[PDB]
């Protein structure tokens, strides 16, 4: 039915996570039909209320029969692959099963089911220690952690698919229900009057609204396929983030501390090919990105369970 | 210098040739193999040799093998590759299998783990001969899963050597251009050579570096194993023609390489020479000729054992 001429039946793996739930909140009010598959390893049941147009299967992308049955009953036109394992750096076996084998399973099931477009999200950890920052899209993959090695292979399998695939390599995305990293940490700590420390690292940040716009473009028939960096292309230090929080919240000068052994000095993506090929560009700058995150904390707390669905 | 060696994939070409080299020296050897491609004939019931039939994907089986056998050394030679559409098997054997082998070896406190890597990990190289610090950029099921496998092994606390190998020739090689030209030329069938360049390594040179790799105090990490010289498939053909003594009814056509066929894959072994002091001794003509001489004696067979069975 609606939206007229472009109703999607969207199968979203990992739909109970941050990105998944934010996409559901974006698409469901438009009339799209959504099916989520999640094992609740990190995602939350509370972000998936029993509303019309939304179904939820508690299961794993590693379970290939659960997937064939779900693709067969639901008949999606589109797939968003957002399921990932990462929480235990030493559980290589779970990373490989979810991130490699689960990607392969989704790919095979999508191809059989005839889906029009498949959207995957890739961690910038795929680049490992880059030689060039901002990282060009044609830079090699060079992961050196369980999460990066497994995601790298996952993406590589997906790119062999006969289904048109977009894999978005992502900046640190901010928005509703983000509850980890420097933004919430500096916010809670500064309100608690606790000592903060800034890693001596450059990172990039993307506002949820800009993430949503490229996700929309990525699922349109006829649009480009392949791997794409999604960023403003600007990098900001952890200290710069801290400074925005401090001023926002209104509290000895903060020490610049690290970086840890496995911490890459600078990770900032070059989005130039994505601008060219999609005509997309990130509209929300750094200050507004962090500020809107902090504004969300003021209203709902540092929580990962506040649903904007009725 | 007595070794208790656990060899996964020991029924295959490299594994079985290793066993023939090491078992006469008094080493105790356990093989784990699922016989996907390796043959039961190459592993006779002799003193010093144990065979468990099973998969590196089976974490339970592996734990029980490492516990009972207590290896001092591990040679990880198991790989899946035969069906390029069977991504799930490639990922299970090559990624999960490598992870199970790494974890089990770590737990059992092995002195040294030896891995073999396909040059498909390099994808389409930017520089030939391929430097050892070149990126991994695989684009096939076999190259992707093996790349991930090796990367997981490199995260082990056990000392690891991973050898990126030229095309190894020796007893029981029954695939590739060498046996194909030998058989076809003797039968009067038309041959064609792809216009590609490759490297070839005699078994004797392979045994030498494998030996060095298993010795305490030796270097660790990734290494290219090669003469460092490349030869076209036409050059291989030419050696086979002359050796077989055939007369051609038309010149061999040299044809443009396939879609997925990398034009030139030759490895630069300099770091291996620097750190190991190893250098490949057998030149191209002698390497090809030694393969053809083996076929003259035994035929193109992968079931002839050089071990003396009771
Ligand atoms: N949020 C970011 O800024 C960011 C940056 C780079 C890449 N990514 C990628 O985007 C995707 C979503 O990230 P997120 O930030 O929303 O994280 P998230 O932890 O909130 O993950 C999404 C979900 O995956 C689920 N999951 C894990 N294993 C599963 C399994 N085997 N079967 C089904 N579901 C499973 C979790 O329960 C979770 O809800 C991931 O692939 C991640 O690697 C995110
Ligand atoms: N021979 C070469 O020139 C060459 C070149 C580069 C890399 N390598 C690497 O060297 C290693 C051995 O190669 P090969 O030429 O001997 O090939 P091979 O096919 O003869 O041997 C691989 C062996 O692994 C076994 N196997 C497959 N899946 C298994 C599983 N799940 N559990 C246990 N065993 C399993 C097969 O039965 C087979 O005996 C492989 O890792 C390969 O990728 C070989
Ligand atoms: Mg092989």
């Amino acid at each position: 039915l609606v939206p007229r001429g472009s109703h999607m039946r969207i199968l979203i793996t990992g739909g109970a996570g941050c990105l998944g739930s934010n996409l559901i909140e974006h698409w469901l009010p438009q009339g799209h039909e959504i099916l989520v598959i999640d094992n609740f390893a990190t995602g939350k049941r509370e972000v998936l209320p029993p509303v019309a147009g939304l179904s939820v299967i508690e299961g794993s992308v590693t379970d290939a029969g659960l997937l064939e049955r779900a693709f067969d009953s639901f008949k999606p036109t589109h797939v968003v692959h957002s399921a990932a394992a990462y929480k235990d750096p030493d559980d290589w076996a779970e990373d490989a099963a979810t991130n490699v084998q689960g990607s392969i399973n989704v790919a095979k099931a999508a191809s059989k089911a005839g889906v029009k477009r498949l959207l995957n999200f890739q961690t910038a950890l795929c680049y490992g220690r880059p030689a060039t920052v901002p990282i060009p899209i044609d830079s090699p993959t060079a992961p050196f952690t369980s999460y990066g090695i497994s995601k790298t292979a996952g993406e590589a399998f997906l790119m062999m698919s006969d289904v048109p695939v977009v894999s978005l390599r992502l900046a640190n995305v901010t928005g509703p229900r983000l509850a980890i990293g420097p933004i919430p940490t500096f916010y809670k700590r500064l309100k608690a009057g606790q000592k903060c420390f800034c890693s001596d690292t450059v990172r990039d940040f993307l506002d949820m609204s800009d993430f949503l716009a490229i996700a929309d473009l990525s699922l349109q028939e006829g649009r480009p396929t392949g791997v794409f960096n999604v960023s403003t292309g600007e990098g900001h230090s952890i200290k710069e983030v801290f400074d925005v929080v401090l001023d926002y919240v209104g509290a000895e000068p903060v020490p610049v501390v690290a970086p840890g052994a496995d911490d890459v000095p600078s990770v900032v993506l070059d989005p130039s090919k994505t601008e060219t090929e999609f005509g997309w560009k990130a509209k929300v700058d750094f200050k507004d990105t962090i500020t809107g995150q902090l504004a969300w904390y003021d209203k709902y707390g540092v929580t990962d369970i506040f649903s904007h669905l009725s």
